[PDB]
């Protein structure tokens, strides 16, 4: 539990899901707005017009890290508050963004900045979005003006979180916008975002010559078999190929995994969107390595599946999103990316879980919350010891927020909100987090 | 508003597995479904069959029930385990209270309709490959023969097979139900020998038994509908069409597979020589009336990403309990297309209802809801024997609360509520509205 | 005996790219098949139609040859690249030399067949896309609309293209054919833009410029048989005959794409996007003819490593030097079919013919087998029109020994033999023999 | 053209395609033979009943390969000469192999016998053939008999040639015997030829306790991209794994390269042929690996194949069969065998060229198959100076042969044979391939 003295403890959001004031500041609707009205795709017709109202209140949320005592906060900036049209800076965005980087130092806050978190300006997307290749010009106009405006006050950047999200699950399950539903599109967007990534650390680096760390969050669930069959141990491999390997690869090793793509060649006929100096170019050395963790994945064969894959049935405490609780796993993972993949710092940019809390006479008594980071939290501890060179950790999430095709229904956050009068109360939760912080500083 | 003539039937269903129970006695060894609810994640907390409705020991009683409704027929299935609880061993136990059952029907004035298949297929025949094994054909005549020779004079109507669809792809493509595989190969030889099963019985029966009492297939049919009037949503809807209707009444009716489907399913089915010679010819088979399961809609649109290039698509319509969209209107254009493009046969209504969240207040379950669920679609009947359709009659799935399935008891079919811990039976709102509906009928005719 | 009626057409046929040369002259630019040429192992020893039969000089020349035949009809193709060698800029004097061409053979009681496309794609659409673009719909219009203004009033009828199937699939989904591209997804679009450029072309004379010269399209046809009874081998024979025939003949006559074929290709292709709406009424516009190029029947059966399920089986017929089945009984059975299902438009059969290893020795060219196969041919067209088949007319592929494509000029299609060093024309026993065919039904006639 | 001293040079051959006498001596029909009887899959229906005469003409072949000075003879046993029957051995059968394993012996030649070579008995084809799981105890059956009788004799054992043809050309693709088309029953077949190749050699090691030195040989050929593009390099894997890896990586490494399952899985949808415990007995330990090699094969890619895969043009020097000679590349794809696979010793088993060859005046001058062979073992050469450890070298083929599918139009052998008086009349190069092993047992001191 002896977390080093450079060890950083955080809490991290994104934009779209706190921000709100969707029209205001110059705000053009992203493809989320434009999911969100789509038919059968979100609980209930639920936006982001609203959210948090953190727009307008981010100085009282400033407060509340505060008090929490947290190293870092990290937050997402709006592209579509950026560039509301192709070329066409907004100054009144970024100006929100700039004073609260700075306030947030003043306050002895360090920001930690993501450019990408899924909410693309409806602009790109009518132009064909990240199928297009000029996706890739776009996001580094995007990204460039962000460096120039911030790169002196801003701790960290990271270019993309979840490209698996934003990717796969956006364009080829059609859950997450733009809810397109086409894996040879699905294969060509995280291409481009992932080229998208490393012109941007390659820009930055070399050409405007900054020394600010910059690196990926990639979100990673390790994958189990079953049995010790052949057919599950196939079933393992094409689930931990789909969510993982697929970004890890090109990221650590500049190569697309062949297995993979021969499982790909079901539906995706031609590989020729990949041009001649482009895996060198994702693979670009970063200063950390990001990961979003929350949970594994256990898994059997199906022989009437096309990646010859389904989900199977566990047995394992699950929370409130039916995701299973797996700390011993988690400690699997991390060894197996030192192992094959990298040694540089790695950072858990987001970790959490929801339950169904009840406030009773002001106060949300979480326990069962509580249990689940503390776990965690143990285990970051250990795997230090291990030599894992853990160097942070960023809780998900601060506030209570719309959590995308699940809406308004499911609560990640340790400050509890109240969505109807947009009032913060904070949790029961706080009470150990807020201490182990504190009592972690006692100890130097 | 909806009349009916003189000999039309009003009936209600039931099959074996749901509402039986009593899996020791009598001789009855487990069958697929048993072992399938004790699979882990397959079935809602585990529930299975082992007491359901308790309806093997108060059957009589049940007896009683249905004589107060006044309906002229009931439905049921019979379980093939008691019947052969082992391969070439009979129990005639087991036949006894079947036999004793269509008696006790027939001296109160009431039509037996039995089922020879409903899903509860016994595990001898399984662990020897099941369905799937071209010798099934052969093991399912000695099990409808002996039910034939014992039970042919007093029974009125025979049904092979039930939802072959749910027997076949639901259960051995999807794996939603027992013994819960996914193979498509595996799905489309076992949908074939349940169809050449049937056949072979019928011809068998009318031919050599030289029987008149009438004989048929239940088929459930739900009619697709494409979201946008595009190209892709055209397709989509007619593969949807096919994986659910026309793959089994094509054979049935036209003698062929229809080849749209057999390209699509090449994906997973690399040859088709378990179609032997004679077999088609066999299916198609004359028979004296045909049988639809008709319960809802479903509302289809495309998908790249899908192996069959279709996903359910959002519904605006009313939903049941369960979902399932309320579709009367789309009910008259299944019945005028399977007049148009198939069959000219009698057609009967084997299973139609709805399931809602029944809350027991004071005695009472108000589920006007499902009285207007029912409501409607005895008054989509009506409208197309003025057209000439012919459909001779209609069974409501289902008499009782039951295990329905993988949904276990945590579903509500029935128009009688059942305390599982007490097996208390109380009648309810509609059914005396269903006997109203059967007497009111009754009172105009002389 | 034959005996062929007196409006009956006889004609022979060629295309532009195979017999024009003059590659560098008049303004030409290079085309799809100049480019396609130059790529190694696609073309027999890199031969090209650089010089060719040097038509474009010789023209004079072999209009007295075919007013020789006696033919009613020559039909020749447009080469496109010598019409618009840039996007927007029409070229006079490419123009020029088919407009005299037509006009003599006017004049010598020779009625004009011209064919827009036959597969000479310029090289400014291919590096733009090619017909997988869009815009090669309207690419194709100015392109036939500058033909429809210039000569309409002396041409007879018009054929808008030459085998889809080969533009088409053998080229952007085989390889074999120009531009050499192996995808199903570019292969299904070529092909779509392709007949939907036929029907823009056909609604543009018509209706627009209110023209009434028969126009219509030509399809390359070959029927499928099973090698045996199978259920298996009748999937192959679907599926062989889907690929072949039904794609290309369901939309030009019922306005709609086979689903069965759909679902096969849905193996590569994956979006049926491109077919907007309106796209499948204007591909089925009323034509005044059909045309059907025939060479031979295929032999299919089984194959489960097939993607489409199918490969060729042995035959025992009489074979050409290509090795394509000799089957007159075959092209009967074609015929025949197209009435019951189809049209009931006049059928022309716009190219038949074959190949044989033909020396040259004293002067005079013995062809007597190619006679055999033309004279099996002739007798089944004229035994159809007994039956009512209403054929009205035929071409024979071709007039002179050309390059035929990947081949190049190893094979001989000509009734006149080609000296291609010389470039010397000398009529083969079949010229004559074909002439006096024509001959003795004119002197039968009045 | 250096050589270790204790090089062997050798020759080889199969049994259908030389012996013949295909009614006599207890044999039954092979799927060989049926398949030579389907229309449109054989040369103008070509068979193997009459051959070379060998069963006949033992002695006179026997003297042949004494002459070349070769150390070792390689051919293949007849399994319906063995097993006639199912469960009834024919010891008649056996006599054939016993005086010729005994006769080699004599003029002391090592006999290198191949078990299996493709001519599955039609009693087992009509159970299934090698689909069926039970073939691999058949096998057994087949496989102790021979090792019984003939272990004490014999020098080397190999147990299953060119699983590739045998598997893939012959279930999959429908060139070889039975001719079926068929991926599932393919992948099912090859794994149970894998099998039962390392269930005898267990017999063989652990049960009988002989040293007698037992391996597999594999053909193997490398697999090049035309361009260096990312499109073509796909192309090029999933070659390189449909004809290496597939078969070497259950060998040497215990398991199925995934990539290929998933690209196979387009045709097979389960893998529970793949029993627990067989993949471990695949990989028991071999005293040597065998290879044939012939040719590289360059591919490019084509998005309409199911596999991804056409075949690329070649600019090489190409032999009569149409196949690239490629010394350089056999350089590469034994280094590669060694940097990932193993350290076994390894045997060329099977090298050769076909050549349209003419006689004239009792002569056949075959220079450019001269070449070829003088290429290929200059390579064999440089390999062992950079430590590659190649142990021995078998050039194919002794005789003119039946060539399968192309029937008797081909000939790979070193004595050119005419079919209507039988006659073995050796070339120049057979004289060559005899002067170079006199030259090598020559600088000896």
């Amino acid at each position: 539990m002896h977390f080093k003295k450079d060890f950083v403890f955080g809490t991290a959001t994104s934009s779209y899901q706190i921000e709100g004031a969707h029209n205001e500041g110059g705000r053009t609707p992203s493809i989320w707005d434009m999911f969100c009205d789509i038919d059968g795709r979100v609980f209930e017709k639920h936006n982001g017009d609203v959210a948090c109202d953190h727009y307008h209140r981010y100085e009282e949320d400033i407060q509340h890290i505060k008090k929490l005592g947290v190293d870092t906060y990290r937050f997402s900036i709006a592209w579509p508050r950026i560039f509301p049209a192709k070329g066409e800076y907004n100054p009144e965005g970024m100006a929100f963004y700039k004073n609260l980087a700075l306030r947030l130092r003043e306050e002895g806050i360090k920001p930690a900045v993501t450019i990408y978190h899924w909410d693309l300006p409806m602009w790109a997307h009518e132009e064909g979005g990240w199928v297009n290749r000029e996706s890739v010009d776009w996001f580094l106009d995007y990204a460039k003006v962000c460096f120039e405006e911030l790169d002196d006050i801003v701790d960290s950047w990271i270019t993309h979180n979840e490209p698996w999200c934003a990717g796969f699950l956006g364009y080829h399950v059609g859950v997450h916008a733009p809810g397109h539903r086409d894996m040879n599109e699905a294969v060509r967007a995280v291409h481009h975002m992932l080229l998208s990534h490393g012109k941007a650390v390659e820009l930055l680096k070399r050409e405007m010559k900054s020394t600010t760390p910059i690196g990926i969050t990639l979100n990673l669930s390790p994958m189990y078999a079953k049995t010790d069959s052949a057919n599950d141990r196939l079933a393992m491999n094409n689930a931990d190929g789909y969510s993982n390997r697929w970004f890890l690869d090109p990221v650590f090793k500049g190569e697309y995994p062949v297995d993979m793509m021969n499982l790909f060649s079901k539906y995706v006929h031609n590989f020729d969107f990949i041009q001649s100096g482009d895996m060198e170019t994702i693979s670009t050395a970063c200063d950390f390595f990001g990961i979003n963790f929350y949970s594994r994945g256990i898994v059997e064969f199906n022989a009437a599946n096309d990646f010859l894959k389904a989900d199977a049935y566990s047995d394992y405490e699950k929370t409130g999103m039916g995701w299973d609780i797996a700390p011993n796993e988690f400690k699997d993972l991390i060894r197996r990316l030192r192992a094959e993949y990298t040694d540089l710092p790695i950072y858990i940019t987001e970790n959490g879980a929801a339950f169904d809390d009840v406030l009773e006479n002001g106060e949300v008594h979480d326990d069962n919350r509580i249990d689940y980071v503390r776990q965690h939290l143990e285990a970051v501890s250990d795997l230090n010891d291990e030599g894992m060179n853990i160097q942070g950790y960023y809780l998900w999430s601060l506030m209570d927020n719309f959590e995308w095709s699940f809406g308004y229904e499911k609560r990640f956050g340790i400050l509890y909100i109240d969505f109807e009068t947009q009032e913060r109360i904070w949790k029961d939760s706080a009470k150990w987090y807020a201490g182990v912080i504190a009592d972690h500083k006692a100890k130097h």
